[PDB]
């Protein structure tokens, strides 16, 4: 039947203490191929994703980035195509907190690391790929975020504990 937008979790832990669970709705009616790797990143099926991985930089009142797996300082990362990907188009906007969009370093350089907005960032429309949007937890993502910085460093270690797809 229909494509239903898969539906993800990331349970955060604070120095290796349990927080709580964020879930995201991935819109992958608008970007299949962005939502594909988000999701597979998310359950680890292709044998390396999300799980462990560490938010590397949250700046208050701005967004909170991780996804880099490899290098876990925003150096590293990669997706589930064998290199980076394309930008697949920018229907949605950055429109507020909760926006689930991809971190890049140029045009058509998508890989793995992402970013979940804690304001309306507009000036990255058009050249960060929106993906998703919190469904449940964004007052998880508040919590995280108060360990965050000016510059983005982070108080205590923020963590992706575990992570997977939810019906
Ligand atoms: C611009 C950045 N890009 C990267 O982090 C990439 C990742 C490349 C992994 N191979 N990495 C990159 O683009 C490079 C580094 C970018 C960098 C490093 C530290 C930063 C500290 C703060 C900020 N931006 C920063 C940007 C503020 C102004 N913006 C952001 O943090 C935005 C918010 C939206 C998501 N995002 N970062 C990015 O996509 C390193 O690789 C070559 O180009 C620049
Ligand atoms: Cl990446």
């Amino acid at each position: 039947g229909h494509m239903v937008n898969p539906t993800v979790f990331f349970d955060i832990a604070v120095d290796g203490e349990p927080l709580g669970r964020v879930s995201f709705e991935l819109f992958a009616d608008k970007v299949p191929k962005t939502a594909e790797n988000f999701r597979a990143l998310s359950t680890g099926e292709k044998g390396f994703g999300y799980k462990g991985s560490c938010f590397h930089r949250i700046i208050p009142g701005f967004m909170c980035q991780g996804g880099d797996f490899t290098r876990h300082n925003g150096t590293g990362g990669k997706s589930i195509y064998g290199e980076k990907f394309e930008d697949e188009n920018f229907i949605l906007k950055h429109t507020g907190p909760g926006i689930l969009s991809m971190a890049n370093a140029g045009p058509n350089t998508n890989g793995s690391q992402f970013f979940i907005c804690t304001a309306k960032t507009e000036w990255l429309d058009g050249k960060h790929v929106v993906f998703g949007k919190v469904k449940e937890g964004m007052n998880i993502v508040e919590a995280m975020e108060r360990f965050g910085s000016r510059n983005g460093k982070t108080s205590k270690k923020i963590t992706i504990a575990d992570c997977g797809q939810l019906e």
